[PDB]
RNA sequence: AAGCGCCAGAACU
RNA sequence: GGCACCAUUGCACUCCGGUGCCAGUUGACGAGAUGGGGUUUAUCGAGAUUUCGGCGGAUGACUCCCGGUUGUUCAUCACAACCGCAAGCUUUUACUUAAAUCAUUAAGGUGACUUAGUGGACAAAGGUGAAAGUGUGAUGA
């Protein structure tokens, strides 16, 4: 069902890490505070992202609102995330 | 202040 | 580390697909050493290392000079070795002669790395005094 991390997939994959790490910051700012957004740049891991949020009502309410959303030209593909997350696990 | 200087090899990011 | 091109729609959380091409970083730790000219593969140890490879320089070595020291107390030549404030050869002997490594803890940088402090060290080539044996002939005052 529902998870405090939020997967989004389908992002440009020519975007630095450290520039999609913060521009992905600007968006998810206002639906809750972010604890950590990881991403790698691997060819297992590219093109995705894990913003992770201390609540999960904001990460229902980013998930609704930014599905399809146009970044770096690219719509963007949102999902819960499948297994909780290490911060908020431990 | 001369075992001292610079850097298309080469190793490493 | 970055661009590009191929490949990838991928659920991760100690980094990590392939092909090129550009950027960057490392690349000698101290001791030692300059009369002039030419020549050549330029002294010494420390360190587990790239202190590798290339290029340049260089106070080294050889060798011909320029001066000087010393050669049976003085000079001027021969001849021999020597010195470029320090000066004939050999030997035994005594004293003198570092900084990295390391281990630390701080700064900086995505980054490999950088610059700086603290800790105690640990050399060799040299260098110094001491003895012991010793080093021409010709001519002149
Ligand atoms: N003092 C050193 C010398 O001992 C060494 O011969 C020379 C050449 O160095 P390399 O052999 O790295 O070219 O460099 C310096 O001058
Ligand atoms: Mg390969
Ligand atoms: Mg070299």
């Amino acid at each position: 069902r529902p998870n405090h991390t939020i997967y989004i997939n389908n992002l440009n994959e020519k975007i630095k890490k450290d520039e999609l790490k913060k521009s992905l910051h600007a968006i998810f700012s206002r639906f809750g505070q972010i604890l950590d957004i990881l991403v790698s740049r691997s060819l297992k891991m590219r093109g995705q992202a894990f913003v992770i949020f201390k609540e999960v009502s904001s990460a229902t309410n980013a998930l609704r609102s930014m599905q399809g959303f146009p970044f770096y030209d690219k719509p963007m593909r949102i999902q819960y995330a499948k297994t909780d997350s290490d911060i908020i696990a431990k």
